[PDB]
């Protein structure tokens, strides 16, 4: 299968997002898809249990009718770092607990998307960090950069430090946050020359529901 | 002289705050103090040209009474990166005369604090960025943290790529941007366990004009 882990340049910059669109995108180029949220935190209460909405999303656009939890097997309700939420329930997140869900995923789906929590560092257990899973595992890595003012510098910093872990960064996808303001074309173009890796698309900004939008059209798969 | 340098995990995380505490606890330990922001987007028009509010800031807290000029060398109007309001305008940004404004503030003070503007990475020019001067001058660095959701990924991020570039992370300064929350005391125990640099201190939020504040009683120098 192709598998990608897609990371942002922050929390809230559009990841899920950019995550439906790239499964759209593989959809339409013919690909049995399947996308993966290992570890969530800020969940709802339902009649059938914790449903975090990424991981909604990431179910509603694969092309295999796939249950919740193969989706998303860490589901926490409390919207913070996944480490502190597991100490306080008392439920370790497991490094091979997220890796067999990974291959459960394989058996049936030919390109998989797997969506971080938060940014690269994201802390799952007092010694272990998202990082350290994604490098063991030697996924590509898509990042995701919302584009505002401090954007040149998360992406520059992001981006080194996956190569310097030795993995490949696959590519990038801009995700535009707020309206159109005054510097966005010059935005555009830095982060184009500094990021070292194939600009994959463009999200234009949606106002309501982006995550619901038919956005898989912004995204360049050839490219990936 | 000592002379750091203060970098901050994002833009408007508090580094004005921080460097101001700073600088009051180095006058309070009896050190003649500088302030230098070299360089500044985001000015307001006087009858003197541009002044930036951060540097005014560094102005007011430093001992010694220094001319705007002198902590400022390079005001630009526009609130965007350096490198594209440079460009802009014609005004290049140089190398030798940031590190000449540097040895002017050394001929008089014995304890200066330089301020970047925005994260490491911001550019200067297309080929040049704020990093490869403080690397060239070999600053120790000052991290400072704006305690919020995110903040460790980007504090590890910045920690590890200055480490790679070879320099001293000297400490990090804990900033409370926002009211006291539910996570508080496990965001800052991570934090500590994680940065690997002493916690200078930790300046509370302060609703009301934090900059004009007596906050260097928060900072231990005795630690850096
Ligand atoms: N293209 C766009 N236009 C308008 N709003 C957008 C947008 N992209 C993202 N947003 C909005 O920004 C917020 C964050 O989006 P999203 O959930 O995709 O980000 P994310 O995955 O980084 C969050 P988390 O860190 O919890 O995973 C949402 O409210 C979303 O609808
Ligand atoms: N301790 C605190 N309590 C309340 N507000 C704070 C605060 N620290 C910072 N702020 C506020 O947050 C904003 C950013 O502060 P500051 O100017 O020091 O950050 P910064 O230097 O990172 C901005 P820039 O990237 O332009 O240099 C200001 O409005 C400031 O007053
Ligand atoms: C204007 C702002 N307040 C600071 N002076 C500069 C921030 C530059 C950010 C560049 C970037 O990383 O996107
Ligand atoms: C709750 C949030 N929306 C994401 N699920 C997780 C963000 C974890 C951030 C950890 C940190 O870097 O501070
Ligand atoms: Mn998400
Ligand atoms: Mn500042």
């Amino acid at each position: 299968s192709k598998r990608y882990f897609v990371t942002g340049t922050d929390t809230e910059v559009g990841k899920t997002v950019a995550s439906c669109a790239l499964l759209q995108a593989a959809k339409a180029a013919g690909y049995r898809t399947a996308g993966y949220k290992p570890v969530a935190s800020g969940s709802e209460k339902t009649p059938e249990g914790l449903r975090n909405s990424d991981a909604l999303a990431l179910q509603r656009n694969s092309s295999l009718q796939l249950d919740y939890a193969t989706v998303n097997p860490y589901t926490f309700a409390e919207p913070t770092s996944p480490h502190i939420i597991s100490a306080q329930e008392g439920r370790p997140i497991e490094s091979l607990v997220m890796s067999a869900g990974l291959r459960a995923l394989e058996q049936q789906a030919d390109w998989v998307l797997v969506e971080g929590a938060g940014g690269w560092f994201t802390p799952l257990s007092d010694t272990f960090t998202f990082a350290d899973w994604v490098t063991q595992e030697q996924l590509p890595v898509i990042l995701v950069v919302g584009v505002k003012l401090g954007c040149i510098n998360h992406a520059m910093l992001t981006a080194q430090v996956i190569q310097h872990a030795g993995l490949t960064l696959a590519g990038w996808v801009a995700n535009d946050v707020t309206p159109p303001g005054k510097r966005h074309a010059e935005y555009m173009t830095t982060l184009t020359r500094m990021i070292p890796a194939p600009l994959l698309g463009e999200i234009p900004w949606l106002a309501e529901n982006p995550e619901n939008a038919a956005t898989g059209k912004y995204i360049n798969l050839a490219l990936l």
